[PDB]
């Protein structure tokens, strides 16, 4: 049927849409293959600044759809995660609706996350017996580690104020696709070359340590 | 009475109850001791899952009434052992934490905190550095403002502490908000808590050197002439 | 011709005041030479017990108008007042623009009154604020210091506070200094200088930040898109 993401392009965007709703937009082998292509178009494009996750229906992201590893290899999922984080583009997360378990670890990985009134976060890991560890890195950069791996423990929802107020989310209103216009307005007054370095740095300043991808990867196959 | 702790076995848990509330629920070796004693018996019972420390009286915990080459004091090894616990470990203040006080409960994997809750490290004001307890705070508070409240003996009640991180949850009464936290625990397990803490720890972890470093520097400094 | 710092001593203080509020009070090589030479005053008297660093106008600081190892001297200055046996206090009454936002990030304590803001205005000129922004996310966090920095974020007393830019919020940053000068009478320099050196056991920078962070401004200035968004400005 239809396609896992939907591209759009815009002036000096590329945008990915999350178009499975029916199915709550889960991740597949099939969405992480067709968003990392995305990432590849608009990175391959010199004029391309940003690249805008967004979905469709009630559910942003939902997880892994249910329906051995090598020594120092990673999985997709945190390949992605890791690329969102060290982009030469200004990833940005539109959030208008429930991300839960690995939808949460996708939009916190974009460099500005967007909620709307609709935005829920929940890592429902520990329910299954899991623990989330190639999305805690993501979220713990935005939380800080206690608030990472206590909403971990408690299966903590967080609503759009709720997010913002402990930084999972940058910006919060009643809809996250009409916070996008000026942050992509502000995004305009910068260029490429700059918001490449300044991920860089980021990296540079917090780097995440090189058996991290496959210690994290590892702990979600071993669970 | 004058033993420091009192231990109540409960469903899938243990709780260590501080039991001096007339003394103000001191840290001495006795306490500290008793305490690790319980850890011990908590852990060895394969189907507990949570260890609960709650107190009495006014005050959760006053702290302390006041090197060999690479040892560690037994206050770090216990904060250290709450943070690497394959049980879920709780922290129940409906009193005043004051300095190793504020360390014992930071160093538990979830703090409630009730309205009579106060939080304050005090140990600038003897000439001390609290070295034992910053990295259980800093771990929740973050470094500037754990460094900044040391610097001040900056005092949280349960609403500043719950909004700094320090503590997880604030209610009227602690003792109130563990029920529905016990119901969520339940919903995991022992292996999946241990794994998550053995993650914490990978992902945030503490040099091997630093239990001796932090123990080193409060001895060092009851030592210091200005400290008297 | 004006001196950019007016040094003022008190009791157990040293006050060094940015006092070129016409200019909007900006970093040259001058100010950074001047400020190294007001810590190195306060720090030989063994009586002075914080250094507290205070401005003019409507500007605390507007900012600003390599061998291998070698740090740029904004880069040692900040370095200093976190690792000075003073206790380092920011006086905000005043915009903090660009570089301005370190040199009040680096301070122990950050005191903002109601006329405070914070703004990293370097990516507007195609710059990276890399010499800043250890000492601006030691405080507010990795998240909200880079989310910030590539928004150019303003931010006034209230905002500095919530996210821990900050330590201390009121109408007039001078009026908070007392009560904070009360608080550090109850303990000595000694303490205070083994709190901030055990801060940096815990907390380090590693040795190589400082030459990479400079670096990284002067490769920043030397970008072809740079004059072109100066231009723009
Ligand atoms: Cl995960
Ligand atoms: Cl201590
Ligand atoms: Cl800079």
């Amino acid at each position: 049927g239809p396609g896992s993401v939907r591209v759009v392009r815009g002036r000096g965007l590329l945008r990915a849409v999350l178009d499975r709703p029916e199915r709550r937009n889960p991740i597949d082998a099939g969405l992480l293959t067709s968003l990392a292509r995305a990432l590849d178009q608009a990175e391959s494009d010199q004029d391309c600044r940003v690249f805008v996750l967004s979905s469709t229906g009630e559910d942003f992201c939902a997880g892994t759809d249910l329906s051995p590893l090598p020594d120092g290899a990673e999985l997709p999922y945190w390949t992605l995660l890791e690329r969102l984080t060290r982009s030469p583009l200004a990833t940005v997360a539109v959030v208008d609706g429930r991300a839960t378990a690995g939808g949460v670890g996708l939009a916190a990985a974009c460099d500005l996350v967007l909620a709307g009134e609709r935005a829920r976060f929940r890592l429902t890991e520990v329910l299954a017996g899991l623990v989330p560890a190639m999305a805690l890195p993501f979220v713990a950069r935005r939380t800080g580690e206690q608030r990472a791996f206590a909403a971990t423990l408690r299966a903590e929802e967080f609503d759009a104020g709720a997010a913002h107020r402990v930084g999972l989310a940058d910006l919060a209103g009643p809809r996250a696709e009409d916070l996008l216009p000026p942050v992509l307005a502000g995004l305009g007054r910068t260029d490429r070359s700059t918001t490449a370095a300044l991920k860089e740095y980021r990296a540079r300043l917090f780097p995440r340590d090189a058996r991290l991808g496959h210690d994290a990867s590892r702990l979600l196959i071993e669970r």
